[PDB]
């Protein structure tokens, strides 16, 4: 029905953007262009709640500077980053193993999510999403990104206990 | 995709009352009156979409005692104390000679999912019910009785409303 | 479980404070002392849905308050006002329903809840709360007193759904 | 000197628009249409403060409404309301005051305000105004409508003393 | 120096109305009826200060059509519409028999100034003008009309008001 | 008194979980992984206090993330951290230190505090903490973790001036 | 029209200030002295934007901390810093790009941004610049400094989906 | 009078606290030990221009770590720090110096400050400062710890201008 959120049978797969949705947007940089940003230990619970369960997991981002890698890493899922063309290595990545992009679940912020959005079945926004991306998802969180929203999302998934 | 309404999209705006131009709290005295908080903004909003030739309609299940008065003042007619909005709004289209396609519905809540099926432009507002947030085509920044049509507005004429 | 949110199997009644708790504890006052309080249309639905789902529902409160009883009609649910202590009104009150005060929710938001929370099994605290009513509840709701707290219990025990 | 707030010596009249400039926009309403609105106590001592001072005073508004007579009345300051173009009563009224516009504040929020803003010296938008309005303005108050703005503005010409 | 007041520190609790016991807002009708709202915390405060055996006032400047059906409400004396507010609260404490050094006395503004200079214990609510806030000897973290007064009353009583 | 604050008379200890209670639970990572967090200078003060009172402190957590020790040295009181199951780790301190648990405050703000706020009489869940947490709390802080949820409950025990003043406002010693 | 948000047809250039413009005008300083800062990645799609479009972008700045040029140098943009006096510095710019001031939009936050503000077309303030700023400005942001300030820039310049996407929700290439 | 705030002609010095005074009171931890905190650069602003009107200045501070120095040296002002009693390091700065505490503006947030307030003419707390500090202060500034307070401060002694 019109607005109903995912759930564990509606999905193969999901997609996380980082900067914004993993984070607050917020990058602290030094002069010698090192850059830090502050990530939230409730998604880490969820992201790896939703690892166990089975799901097929990326995180994807146009942005070239390590750190983003560095959280895939403490994470252990998978990062595509420092990409031209988020939609098309979007695309690229779900014909290479085969999955429908309409079981995917993508979740995002900002207006270079919304080709991505439009490629997949279950586009998600974070509760902080910029005016258009919060209209173009089919489901939006309650929490901002940065404060636990991938955590929210995973109890959709998995309910409240993330079990 | 990622396209706010504009006037050339639309012929119609349809609005929720209680929780969408309030922020759904009611005032009660000891006798059970009611009394309800509006907004200017949003007055001046529905003006200005009114003058720019858009028809307009408020659609309300409340046996409100209050919505009538608003839309009197606001000069636009009410369909309230309705337990089926969509059936009302498909009529209303249907004698207006309005494509649903082209109508802007604003809601709040869980009884406004049937109309956001029937339209083109389905809006919540930024307090809405989060289902209602996520079925929307659009959302607005400002909650419901804060301006949130008055937003609107903007959206369909330009921050000037001209 | 412990801090388990209660469920529809856990109740039999929903007993309900009135200022603080289904308002945001503000009272209109004119020149003659004619009282105007605001109410949540939220609550309505939620208090709606429980008591269509055969709930047993009271309204609770100690000053002989005539806004109270309009609510209490507008809500089709019964009310205790004018009642020199809320707590052996309620022990009173269970006792005729053939309720068992274990199976009772009360929702409360200041001191003067405490005799109740303390007499049923499912005492739980509005979001607005003073420190010793927050601790003292078996659960507390995310949403303050008047901003539609008895809606998020009711989506406790019935779904987001309300049923 | 650019962006400077005005002072006492600048001005000869203070002009005020009346819903969301002395009020946060939002009417209470009945069954029959009948109005109320809430004003600031903070902003009553400054309308004094700065009347007690000399200046000329006015609030304008376009729709005939007559809880901005009641207002007006108790601050002992003229209305014109029920009038076709704000701007034109303004430059009218001015012409007969003798008073310079370049020497009137005139204090606004929405755009139906614009006009009035293009015509005086000293256009302030409150801190709740919307974009252009803010940006049109000559000063912004850091207080929004109806929490006192007016009251600040008269802290401006005045001093936090009121004299 | 760092310590709120307690229950052995005074006898009398004096209490500024508008803007101390509510938002400093008024609601007006095209008559100019006045409206104000308080609040149900302060008036449980209000109601366990009073049952401790403190003397208890509301001292206003405001011909307030409202603060009387106030202090009716909570039981306790009213004088309004006063000019000198200091020298009512002196002419009280002698009428009383209350040292002004044992008065907690609390408001938000200027008006305030010279009755806080003859209390021993002046309170401003976190909402005051900010020289209040400066010469009170002790600030609520609550605003006026948001409970200052029931914040107070645990100051004095302990947190469960016992 | 049913929802009654915790008072010096109740307790002997007080146990802290460390991220999400000491902390806003976000972790500050660099580009080569390298992990920091924020910590509140209010909770230091807090702590210092508690600790200066006699009453027996810790620090408990879960994680191997050296940040904790690093933090129990600055505050001088002891960790253990790295641990499978907390409130076993939590069982034996208390049966080690001569403790009864019904007279330890132990503070939390997650899921996996549930089995320590189990065993102890004292339970306290920071404001921000996990809506079921809040509710299994015996008393839960205003203010959240990382903004100085400890130096709240500091206050709760030792009064306003954290037991630095006298009523008359003189400094205490002891 | 008085008031009018700035559009893509009345600039050609885009001056931005840095501290309390792109940053919330703190900095984050270590034991040893060290300064980082904070900025947005929404501004900086923002400016990527921007600059996409063909508008000649330039970060401005008073001070020698090179934390600024190391943020230009991300942003692919040029940067005038270590400046004695910002708005001759401007104004020769201006000249020497071809560039007439009346068709520039420069965005501050304080009062040594009030001599630029003068030279300019398009002056804008953040929400969060003082009060004199704001007032002086032709346009004021809603979002403060360092929460994306920059970005609602672009949004009115370039709208909603900054040009990035047309109107049936297809990918902009040029 | 009551409540005024102090004027240049009042003070010789400038005392400020540190954590919570010039910073929100939070602390970046590695797990080597290494501290961070953020300052504000309107503080800066006005330290700078406090200093150049010719006020002795000090910051004064409990905490060993040197952070607190860095930040002193920056601002170039003198710095003691990592003080067992912050009021008697205070008591015995101004007797070497002559500096009669009566004319000394000292600047703090928590309770280890309140025996410094007590010492001298003129004690000031940020609008963050605890309960207890907030009231024993002799004024208290609008802007919170971090958000520039000190420059406020320098507002009140300097005009609006900083001059
Ligand atoms: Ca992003
Ligand atoms: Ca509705
Ligand atoms: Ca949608
Ligand atoms: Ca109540
Ligand atoms: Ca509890
Ligand atoms: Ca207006
Ligand atoms: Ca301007
Ligand atoms: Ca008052
Ligand atoms: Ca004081
Ligand atoms: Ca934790
Ligand atoms: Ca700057
Ligand atoms: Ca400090
Ligand atoms: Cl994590
Ligand atoms: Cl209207
Ligand atoms: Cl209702
Ligand atoms: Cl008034
Ligand atoms: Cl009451
Ligand atoms: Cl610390
Ligand atoms: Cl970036
Ligand atoms: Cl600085």
């Amino acid at each position: 029905s019109l607005g109903a959120l995912p759930t564990a049978e509606d999905i193969d797969a999901v997609v996380l953007d980082f900067d914004g949705t993993q984070t607050d947007d917020r990058v602290l940089i030094d002069s010698d262009g090192r850059e830090f940003v502050s990530v939230h230990r409730g998604d880490g619970l969820g992201i790896a709640a939703l690892r166990k369960s089975g799901l097929t997991m990326l995180i994807l981002s146009t942005e070239q500077n390590p750190v983003v890698a560095a959280r895939a890493r403490k994470l252990k899922i998978p990062v595509l980053h420092g990409i031209d063309r988020k939609d098309l290595a979007l695309k690229q990545w779900c014909e290479e193993q085969g999955i429908a992009p309409e079981r995917v679940l993508y979740v995002g912020n900002d207006v270079n999510d919304l080709p991505c959005f439009a490629l997949v079945g279950w586009p998600v926004a974070v509760a902080s999403a910029h005016d258009v991306v919060r209209g173009a998802a089919r489901a939006v969180t309650t929490v901002p990104g940065g404060d636990g929203a991938i955590r929210e999302i995973a109890s959709w998934i998995l309910g409240p206990s993330l079990d």
